[PDB]
């Protein structure tokens, strides 16, 4: 309503390991944010990219995580 942008441009991911009761691995949990973290690190390194580590970190943290 008024000027509007009903398009955008972003990624189209899908969910992880979950219909179950097992533990998870911090290399493997939130694997969509993990992908995005490690791609930021392929582009520079993690030092340039902690806003990517933090969004991923806190994602894992929900799952009862030592992060
Ligand atoms: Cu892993």
């Amino acid at each position: 309503g008024s000027f509007t942008m009903p398009g955008l441009v972003d990624s189209n991911p899908a969910p992880p390991e979950s219909q179950e009761k097992k533990p998870l691995k911090p290399c493997c949990a939130c694997p969509e944010t993990k992908k995005a973290r490690d791609a930021c690190i392929i582009e520079k390194g993690e030092e340039h990219c902690g806003h990517l580590i933090e969004a991923h970190k806190e994602c894992m943290r929900a799952l009862g995580f030592k992060i």
